[PDB]
């Protein structure tokens, strides 16, 4: 598989999903339905998102890793799998929600080739490949902040930080998609449990590096080894090169 | 003016401030162009949006308070105008943000009449009146939590919380009717600095208690005494009957 196909079945995939999500009514998506592979709850909105994506999905050589259903399939193309995104914002119509897609030529994220998130609710398309990364067909890159006192996505603020702004949006995979286009200046997850899952930030750590951020683990170690199982859990300390050893410093 | 006017004339005024945002292109909507009476700068994006809200406005027999031009008119009722609150999102295409106007028969927030909060990017129509709250039309009341262990929107988190989600939006308006349809349980600013301008918050707050929340300044004391003037500062705790005074201890 090749990153141009990789872009095309992601994009069928968004187009299903968008359509599902959308024709649900707020009292349906809020449903629990059942209980995901990842052990927390499956709402009815996560469900006919899933399912619409995995019968695109099954029809490819892959490996599927997604929340919902957990490991599918045998191909030797590892994809990294969140149905959706800020399914929390969705079932409440607050217009914060991804489906989102990284593609790896094995188990581990060193070995990504595509990346895509696509806000479900205003259509706003990210990707990444070898030729850059795009916000609805426009390359992007990460912000030049060198100052602590800059635009920050973080959770959870557990102290007093320097930081102009913090913002918390629910959607994890869209907020590093903030970060790659420089909507925001650094994005940190450091969450003393661990919480992110592989599906939640492979996407989006792939297209905020090919925009041109540092993406490293909580204390700088690369990301490289992290797997594509349900098991895997990430901090995430991510921003330009300037400004990410400043981070580094300041969560220590 | 009657509570059946002010609906008229901020459906006006949110149709024309919704055709002039969208128009705007996000390189254009960014650039600071101006000092607010506010103490703020005036992105272009807030002042394209004033300008086009204070025409409608200003044919009324009204005090306005806005946060870029600042108290205009001479009129018995005061209008309390944000022309666009959540300006950061809106500089990026992040879609929570609002024009938010309340409507007073004094300068005093305890003779509001009614509250009104567009959202410029869903065109979610939030507004109160003395028949209810109501969110596109349609009746909307809190959420009944109990538990602390809740939806929280919270300006800053600065320690361990015992919340379910923390969420923080960056539009207070938006949030205050977030927490008012009852898609968050609570919502609360902290921050010690007292940030929060009359006209960020009086919208929100009607419709959220005319929806059953107690909304609260940062000890409980009524909000009722607030002042529609630049000077104004609010700290806002609000919550259900139920939630609200056990949110009280828990800040302290
Ligand atoms: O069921 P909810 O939508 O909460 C969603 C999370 O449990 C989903 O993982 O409603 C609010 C409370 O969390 C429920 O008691
Ligand atoms: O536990 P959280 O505070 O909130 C969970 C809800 O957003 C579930 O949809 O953070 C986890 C997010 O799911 C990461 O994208
Ligand atoms: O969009 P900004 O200019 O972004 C911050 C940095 O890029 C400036 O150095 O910040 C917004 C204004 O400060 C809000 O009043
Ligand atoms: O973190 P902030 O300083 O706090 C904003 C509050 O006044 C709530 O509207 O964000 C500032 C931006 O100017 C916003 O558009
Ligand atoms: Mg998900
Ligand atoms: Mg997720
Ligand atoms: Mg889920
Ligand atoms: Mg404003
Ligand atoms: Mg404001
Ligand atoms: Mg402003």
């Amino acid at each position: 598989m090749d990153e141009r196909d990789a872009l095309r079945i992601s994009r069928e995939i968004a187009g299903e999903v968008r359509k599902a999500i959308a024709s649900m009514p707020l009292r349906e998506r809020v449903k629990d339905v059942g209980m995901g592979k990842d052990g927390t709850p499956t709402k009815a909105a996560d469900r006919v998102a899933e399912d619409a994506a995995l019968e695109i999905l099954r029809k490819e050589r892959v490996t599927v890793v997604t929340e919902e259903s957990g490991v599918l399939g045998e191909g030797d193309v590892f994809v990294a799998l969140d149905p959706l995104d800020g399914t929390f914002n969705a079932t409440r119509g607050i217009p914060v929600y991804s489906v989102s897609l990284c593609f790896s030529y094995s188990d581990k994220l060193k070995d990504a080739f595509f990346g895509y998130v696509y806000n479900l609710a205003t259509g706003d398309e990210y990707y990444a490949d070898s030729s850059g990364a795009y916000r609805n067909g426009e390359r992007i890159e990460v912000s030049d902040a060198e100052e602590l006192y800059c635009n920050a996505i973080i959770y959870y603020p557990d102290r007093k930080f320097p930081f102009k702004r913090m913002r918390i949006f629910g959607s994890a995979a869209t907020e590093l998609c903030f970060f790659a286009d420089g909507s925001f200046d650094c994005f940190l997850d450091i969450r003393p449990g661990k919480m992110l899952r592989i599906y939640d930030a492979a996407a989006g750590v792939f297209i905020a590096e090919k925009a041109g951020g540092k993406v490293t683990e909580l204390d700088g170690e690369s990301l490289g080894n992290k797997k594509f199982d349900m098991q895997e859990r990430l901090n995430i300390v991510a921003a330009n090169e300037k400004l990410h050893p400043k981070l580094l410093e300041l969560i220590k």
